[PDB]
């Protein structure tokens, strides 16, 4: 197999900045103690592609998570804050768009390459958090 469109995301990334993430978690419904501990985390993100399967791992002092998925195909995900959600991830003009649905709620996580950074935009009902990763 040759190059994949998600290949621009492949690599090991480290969180270098975060804005409004506490407010975002509040809007998602995250409880106090989880918000405080999760907000301290400086996770590493490891993204790989094998054929049609994309894997995104997050390693931190808070939790280690891993999702593997095929674009456009819904899957089960247990989030770092231990929500049990139904997730679909697609590629839209070079942006990975991740929708999570649970308990009649929805949130959208967009991951995009900007310069040498991986920028993560987390949106819930008007609240947006921007998390910036650099190569590790
Ligand atoms: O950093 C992200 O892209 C991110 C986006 C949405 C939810 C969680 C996220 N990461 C994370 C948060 C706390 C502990 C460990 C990892």
């Amino acid at each position: 197999r040759g190059s994949h469109m998600a290949d621009a995301f492949v690599g090991t990334w480290k969180l270098v900045s975060s804005e409004n993430f506490d407010d975002y978690m509040k809007e998602v419904g995250v409880g106090f103690a989880t918000r405080k501990v999760a907000g301290m985390a400086k996770p590493n993100m490891i993204i790989s592609v094998n054929g049609d399967v994309i894997t995104i791992k997050s390693e931190s002092t808070f939790k280690n998570t891993e999702i593997s998925f095929i674009l456009g195909q819904e899957f089960d995900e247990v989030t770092a804050d231990d929500r049990k959600v139904k997730s679909t991830i697609t590629l839209d003009g070079g942006v990975l768009v991740h929708v999570q649905k649970w308990d009649g709620k929805s949130t959208t996580i967009k991951r995009k390459r900007e310069d040498d950074k991986l920028v993560v935009e987390c949106v819930m009902k008007g609240v947006t958090s921007t998390r910036v990763y650099e190569r590790a």
